[PDB]
């Protein structure tokens, strides 16, 4: 239900910066990146309280509609009702995801994407700024 | 076609800022804003050298697929191979479009939009950042 952007043409090296507002009573939010809605190199899902999980970032890929192997990340630098920025870069092998509080992690480029052209936000997160570096 | 964004949810009084690179040898570019691709409160079209026009900004609306009456502006603060930012806000009566070099113009809110949810860029203009505040 959130912002949906296409024709991003993000290439290796370039940096995608997304800043937004986390809802005051947020349960969770999603930032999906990829080729289109059926081919996601990154489903980024911070969960405050959803599906039985509290404060955990869940990530996965989707290839031709098929979800890959899900994984929970090590940190959760997000708070309800607050501003947050996430930054993404990628190359042939990995996406690098930079988070608030100086944390970051890499996620395998399972789909072997050469560009990222699609981004969609869902849940309790409203995008207010997008920048291409 | 350049960046396309939907579900922007720009509300009255909020400011939409779009900054991009005007390509060298640019002939023209377009920034479309509205409810969706068929309902545009603003088709903003700076023409450097296109369709018989030189250094002229042409604007229009589109309602249910039908183009309105084109509007010519009186200034052209753009140049090929450079960065340019436009800022847009609206109320019930008019959109206000702020351009480089301190120029601005108003364009009637023909569709009586109460929010802007769609933005698309075309032509020789590559969006570097978009913000809502």
């Amino acid at each position: 239900c959130g912002l949906v952007a296409s024709n991003l043409n993000l290439k290796p090296g370039e940096c995608l910066r997304v800043r937004g507002e986390v809802a005051p009573d947020a349960k969770s939010f999603v930032l999906n990146l990829g080729k289109d809605s059926n081919n996601l190199c990154l489903h980024f899902n911070p969960r405050f309280n959803a599906h039985g999980d509290a404060n955990t970032i869940v990530c996965n890929s989707k290839d031709g509609g098929a979800w890959g192997t899900e994984q929970r990340e090590a940190v959760f630098p997000f708070q309800p009702g607050s501003v947050a920025e996430v930054c993404i870069t990628f190359d042939q092998a990995n996406l690098t995801v930079k988070l608030p509080d100086g944390y970051e992690f890499k996620f395998p480029n399972r789909l072997n994407l050469e560009a990222i052209n699609y981004m969609a936000a869902d849940g309790d997160f409203k995008i207010k700024c997008v920048a291409f570096d």
